[PDB]
């Protein structure tokens, strides 16, 4: 199977980061899940917002909870329903 496979989701930064700061912050949060077998593409779309895109969609909501115990998380949006951190 290909089609609805993957999953978006939205990742926020505390504070009023600049966007290469929350850059720096979301990446080492990529990268972590990438060492931890939960691959995702990221994107920054705001100075304190990216977008997590998991290539294994199903694997999202472990790696919600992974990310809202960062304490720079601000929370973690998937389908419209929000995460706080
Ligand atoms: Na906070």
């Amino acid at each position: 199977m290909k089609k609805g496979r993957t999953l978006m989701t939205f990742v926020s930064v505390t504070g009023n980061p600049t966007r290469e700061e929350s850059d720096t912050i979301t990446k080492l949060w990529q990268t972590s899940l990438w060492n931890n077998h939960i691959q995702a593409e990221r994107y920054m779309v705001d100075d304190n917002r990216a977008i997590f895109l998991f290539k294994d969609g199903t694997q999202a909501w472990d790696a919600k909870d992974f990310l809202i115990e960062q304490e720079r998380c601000k929370g973690v949006t998937i389908e419209n329903k929000e995460y706080p951190g």
